[PDB]
C-alpha cells in the first residue's frame, strides 16, 4: 500500500535543485569571463586583418559550425572505440552516426549490445568479487586474531580500487582532471569534454575492470544510503514522539 | 566444489568475452562501412571551401587562419555564438539549464553538451554524481515497482476476458506482446511525434528517443513534463533491455545443446 516513492522523488527533485544552484554558481562566472573574452578575438581579429569582413567571418561560422555535424575518423578501430562506448553506455558523444542505416544499425547494436555486455561485466564482477574475497581472508586472519571490524575492510577496499582504478589508471588512461576524467567515464555517465595502438587493448580492459569496480562502489554508496535513510527515519520519529509528549503536557 | 564451481564461471566468462569482442569487430566494421563514405565525401568538401577562401582572400593570415579555426573550435567546447550578429547570448548556465545538467549527471546520461569547466565544478560534479547515481538508482527503482504493478493492474482484467475454453504458460507471450506494444506507443513512439514537431525527420525522433533512454546520450510545460517522460522511460527500457537479456539466456542455452548434439553425432 505505502507508495513511499514520492518522498524518494521530493528528495530527487530537491537534489536538483540544490545541484542547479551549486553548479550555475560555479560555472556561469567563467562563461561570462571566456564569452567576454571571445568578443575580444573577434574585435582583435577584425581590426588585424581589414581583408576579412563582417559579413564574410560569419559566413566561416556557419561552415565551422556546419564541420560540426563531421569534425580519420571511423577507421578500422575507432569505429570499434565507437562501438564499446554504445554497449557499455559511456558514449562520449564525439563520433555518432549520421548515415540513416547506421543509426538503425547503432539502435539495434545498442538494444542487443548493452544486455550482451552486462553478462560480460556480471561475469567480470562476479570474478573480480571472489578474486577480492581472496585477498581479504588472509586479511581477515592475521590481525583478527567482528562487527566494527567489517569497516576497516571497506577502507581497504576504497583504497586500494581508488589506487588501481583512480590513482594508477591517470597514466593508463592534469591532477585532478584524471581524477575528473576517471570517474565521469566508468560511472558511464559520458565523458564529453575530454576522451601507439597496441594501448587499447589493455585500456578497454581497465576500463572493463573499472566499471565493475564502480558499479560496486556505485552500489556501496547506494547501501550506505539505505542504511542513512533509516537513521534519519527514525531521528525524526523520535523528535516527532517527544515534540507530541511535550505539546500535552504543556496544556495540561 | 568450492573452487570448482569456478572453474565452471571462468570458461563462462572467457566465452562471454569473445562474444562480446567478436560483437563489437562485426559493430565495428559495420559502421565504418556505413560512414566511411560519408566521411571522405564530406572531408573532402571541407579542404575545397578552405582553399576557396584562401584563394579568395590573399591578405588573410595563410598559415594562421587553421589558429583561428582551432581556437574556434576551441570555443566550442563551451555554449557559444562567437558572431557580430548577436555578440551578446544567453548562459548554458541558467537556472534551468543547469537543473538539466545535473539530470543528466545523475541518470549517467550526460549528453556531453555542456560541462563544467571549474575546477571547483568539477570536484563538486565528482561528488554530485557518487552520490546523485545511487539516489537517483532508488527512484528509478521505485517508478519502476510503482510502474509495474500499474502494468499487472492493466494486464489481470485483459488475462481473464480473453480466457475461453487455456494454457497458462502460453498466455504468458500475449501479455509480453502487449508490454512492448504499448511501451513503444507511450514511450517511443507519441514522444517521437512530439519530438518531431518541435524540434526532426521520423527516424530522428527514436534514434534520439533509443540512445537516450538507454542512457548513451506562459504554459510552457517542458522541463518537469519532459524529464518525467525520461523517468519513466529509464524505467521502461530497464526492464526492455532486461528482457533482452533474458531472451539471450534461453538463447545461449538453446545454442549451447545444439552444438552438444551436433558435436555428439556428426551426421551418424
Ligand atoms: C544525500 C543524502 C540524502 C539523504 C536522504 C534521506 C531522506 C530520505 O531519503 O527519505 C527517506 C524517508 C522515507 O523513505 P523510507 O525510508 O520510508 O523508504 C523505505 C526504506 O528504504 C525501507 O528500507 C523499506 O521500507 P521499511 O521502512 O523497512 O518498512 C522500503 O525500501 P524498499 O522496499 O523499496 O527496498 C522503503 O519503503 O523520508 C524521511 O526521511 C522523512 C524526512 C524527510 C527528510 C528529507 C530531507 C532531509
Ligand atoms: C574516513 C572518511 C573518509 C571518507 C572518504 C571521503 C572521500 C571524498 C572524496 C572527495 C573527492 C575530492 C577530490 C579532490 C581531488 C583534488
Ligand atoms: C552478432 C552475433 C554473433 C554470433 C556469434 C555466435 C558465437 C557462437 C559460439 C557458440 C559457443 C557455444
Ligand atoms: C527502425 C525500426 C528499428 C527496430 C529495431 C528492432 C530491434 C529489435
Ligand atoms: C573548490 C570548491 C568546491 C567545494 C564544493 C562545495 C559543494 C558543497
Ligand atoms: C545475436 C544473438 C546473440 C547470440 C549469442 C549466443 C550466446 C552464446
Ligand atoms: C541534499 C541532501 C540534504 C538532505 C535533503
Ligand atoms: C555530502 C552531504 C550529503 C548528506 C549526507
Ligand atoms: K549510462
Ligand atoms: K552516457
Amino acid at each position: 500500500k505505502w507508495k513511499t516513492v514520492s518522498t524518494i522523488f521530493l528528495v530527487v527533485v530537491l537534489y536538483l535543485i540544490i545541484g542547479a544552484t551549486v553548479f550555475k554558481a560555479l560555472e556561469q562566472p567563467q562563461e561570462i569571463s571566456q564569452r567576454t573574452t571571445i568578443v575580444i578575438q573577434r574585435e582583435k581579429f577584425l581590426r588585424a586583418h581589414p581583408c576579412v569582413s563582417d559579413q564574410e567571418l560569419d559566413e566561416l561560422i556557419q561552415q565551422i559550425v556546419a564541420a560540426i555535424n563531421a569534425g580519420s575518423h571511423w577507421d578500422l578501430g575507432s569505429s570499434f572505440f565507437f562501438a564499446g562506448t554504445v554497449i557499455t553506455t559511456i558514449g562520449f558523444g564525439n563520433i555518432s552516426p549520421r548515415t540513416e542505416g547506421g543509426k538503425i544499425f547503432c539502435i539495434i547494436y545498442a538494444l542487443l549490445g548493452i544486455p550482451l555486455f552486462g553478462f560480460l561485466l556480471a561475469g567480470v564482477g562476479d570474478q573480480l568479487g571472489t578474486i577480492f574475497g581472496k585477498g581479504i581472508a588472509k586479511v581477515e586472519d592475521t590481525f583478527i586474531k567482528q562487527t566494527k571490524i567489517r569497516i576497516i575492510s571497506t577502507i581497504i577496499f576504497i583504497l586500494f580500487g581508488c589506487v588501481l582504478f583512480v590513482a594508477l589508471p591517470a597514466v593508463i588512461f592534469s591532477a585532478l582532471d584524471a581524477i575528473y576524467f576517471v570517474v565521469i567515464t566508468l560511472t558511464t555517465i559520458g565523458f564529453g569534454d575530454y576522451v601507439l595502438d597496441f594501448y587499447k587493448p589493455v585500456v578497454w580492459f581497465w576500463i572493463l575492470v573499472g566499471l565493475a569496480y564502480f558499479a560496486a562502489v556505485l552500489s556501496m554508496i547506494g547501501d550506505w544510503l539505505r542504511v542513512i535513510a533509516k537513521k534519519t527515519k527514525e531521528a525524526v520519529g523520535e523528535f516527532r514522539a517527544h515534540a507530541a509528549e511535550w505539546t500535552a503536557n504543556v496544556t495540561s
